[PDB]
C-alpha cells in the first residue's frame, strides 16, 4: 500500500545511517548556518542529497521538505501530496563531536498526515519505525510507551534548542526549571529531537517537550510515539502541528496536559509561513 | 604492579555486577527512597554493593571502603590513606528505574587518597571503561584519548541537573547552565549518570563535564579514566580537584576546565568527609 514506500524508505535510512556512521569516525569541515551554533556538514547535505535523488527516482510525483533543501532555498510548506520529510542528520553538533546519539529521520505524510516514520540512530545501530495502525518497532521489537501518570515519578527528555538569546535561554531554562521542580525524576538531554522521541516510544523515557523543532525534526519520530501508544500535542495544549515548531510527545494525556501547564510559550514563525 | 591484581580483580567484579544490573533492569523493581522523593534507591543498587564489598573484603581483608548505600546505612564518607575501594553500584539509578539505557557499576580505588585506578562498567551498552594511573584509558580494549578542542565555543558539554528540588538551589544550578550555554558552547547533554557522563569525556565525545553535588564514588573510578585519556580533573574554582568536595570540572584540557570554571557559581553543599 505504502508499505512499499516504507520498506524502500528503511533501506534508505540504513543507507544514509551508513554514510553518516562511516563520515564520524573521519575529519570535518564544521559549518554555520544561522548561528554559531546551527551547525552543518558536507555530511548533511551529501546525505540529504541522496535520500531526494533516490526517493525521486522511485517516487517521480512525491513531494520532498528536507531540512537542507529548505537551508538552499526550498519551500516547508505541507501539501496533501504524498511528501517525504526529511532530516539527513538529527544530531549535527552530536556528529560534529563523535557524541554518540545521531540519526536519520524520514517521516512520509499524505493529505498532511504522517502515515509512516523511520529513525535511524545509527551509531547506536538502531532502526525506530512506525507505520499508522500497525505499531512502532525498534530492531524488529515492539515497542511500549511507559504507563507513567505520576508527573512527580517522570523523567523528561528536553534541549535546550538553538536560540542563544539571553530572553529566549532564560524562557527554555525557566520552563526548565518548573517541570523540575514539580518535581520530576530528571530531565534528560542526548542532543536529538528525534531519538529523544524515540526514547519516548521505548518508555525509557516518560514525554518530550521542546520549541524550536522543524517538521522534520519531528516528522519521522511523532509517529513512532504515537504508534506505541503515547501521544503528540503542542506545548499550548493544542493539537499537535508539523508546522507549529513547537511539540509535547508523551506517554499520555495526563502527562502531556500537565507539562503544557508549565510551558511559557516562546513565540515562533511556522514552517509553512514567510 | 601491587595495585594490578587489585585492578584485574575490580574488572571482574564490576562486569559481575554489571550482568545482575542489566538482567534486573528489564524486570519489575521496588523503588525506594532516600534523602527525598528523587534520590531513589533499588534493591539492585543494595545487592550490588554488598556483593561487591563482601567479595572484597575476601580478597583484601585489610582494605577500606566507601560504597553509597553503605554510607546510606552509616558507614563513613572520609577517605584515609588506607587502600579504599569506592563504589557506586548503580550510578544512574533514576535511569535504572525508568530503563533510560545509561546506567553504570564505578570502582575506584585509592591509595594516600589518590585515585590509581578506576573501571566504570556501563551495562546497558556492554562498555567496560577501565584505566591504571600511568597506564591510560581503555574501552573494551580501544585505548582512549580526549578531545583536542580548546575552543570553548566550540565545546560540547555534559552535566546533570543533580538531585536538589529546592528552587534556590536549581536556579544556582540553571543558571550556571545559562552562563555556560550563553558564551556561547555548542550544546550541553546529560545522560542521566556523572560516570557514564565522565567516560564520554575520556572518549572524546564530550569535551568536558561539570557537576557541583556528586560524590566520591559518582567520580572516583571515572575521574582517572578520563586522566589517563590525557584530560583533566579540577574543581569548579579552578583549585586542584578534591575528591572530598562535592564538584568536578572533567574536561579533555586545562583550557577548557578553566573556561568553564569562571562561569561557575559554587553551591553550598556538605563535603564528603564532613558530617
Ligand atoms: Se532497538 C530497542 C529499544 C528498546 C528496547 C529494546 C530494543 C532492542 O534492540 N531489542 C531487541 C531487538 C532485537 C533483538 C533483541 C532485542
Ligand atoms: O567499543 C569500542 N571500540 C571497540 C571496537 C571494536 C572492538 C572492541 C572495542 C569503543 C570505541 C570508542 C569509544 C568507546 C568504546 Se568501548
Ligand atoms: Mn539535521
Ligand atoms: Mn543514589
Ligand atoms: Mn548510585
Ligand atoms: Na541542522
Ligand atoms: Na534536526
Ligand atoms: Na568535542
Ligand atoms: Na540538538
Ligand atoms: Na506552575
Ligand atoms: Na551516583
Ligand atoms: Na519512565
Ligand atoms: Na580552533
Amino acid at each position: 500500500p505504502w508499505q512499499e514506500c516504507m520498506d524502500y524508505a528503511v533501506t534508505l535510512a540504513r543507507q544514509a545511517g551508513e554514510v553518516v556512521c562511516e563520515a564520524i569516525k573521519n575529519e570535518m569541515n564544521v559549518m554555520l548556518k544561522s548561528s554559531p551554533v546551527d551547525l552543518v556538514t558536507a555530511t548533511d547535505q551529501k546525505v540529504e542529497k541522496m535520500l531526494i535523488s533516490s526517493i525521486k527516482e522511485k517516487y517521480p510525483s512525491h513531494s520532498f521538505i528536507g531540512e537542507e533543501s529548505v537551508a538552499a532555498g526550498e519551500k516547508s510548506i505541507l501539501t496533501d501530496n504524498p511528501t517525504w520529510i526529511i532530516d539527513p542528520i538529527d544530531g549535527t553538533t552530536n556528529f560534529v563531536h563523535r557524541f554518540p546519539f545521531v540519526a536519520v529521520s524520514i517521516g512520509f505524510a499524505v493529505n498532511k498526515k504522517i502515515e509512516f516514520g523511520v529513525v535511524y540512530s545509527c551509531v547506536e545501530g538502531k532502526m525506530y519505525t512506525a507505520r499508522k495502525g500497525k505499531g512502532a518497532f525498534c530492531n524488529g521489537q515492539k515497542l511500549q510507551v511507559s504507563q507513567q501518570e505520576d508527573i512527580t515519578k517522570s523523567l523528561l527528555v528536553t534541549e535546550l534548542g538553538s536560540s542563544r538569546t539571553p530572553e529566549t535561554v532564560r524562557m527554555v531554562l525557566s520552563n526548565m526549571e518548573k517541570l523540575f521542580c514539580i518535581p520530576v525524576h530528571g530531565i534528560r538531554s542526548v542532543g536529538t529531537a528525534a531519538v529523544n522521541m524515540c526514547l519516548v516510544a521505548t518508555g525509557g523515557a516518560d514525554a518530550y517537550y521542546e520549541m524550536g523543532i522543524h517538521c522534520w525534526d519531528v516528522a519521522g519520530a511523532g509517529i513512532i510515539v504515537t504508534e506505541a501508544g503515547g501521544v503528540l500535542m503542542d506545548v499550548t495544549g493544542g493539537p499537535f502541528d508539523l508546522m507549529s515548531r513547537r511539540v509535547i510527545a508523551a506517554n499520555n494525556r495526563i502527562l502531556a496536559e500537565r507539562i503544557a501547564k508549565e510551558i511559557q510559550v516562546i513565540p515562533l514563525q511556522r514552517d509553512d509561513e514567510d
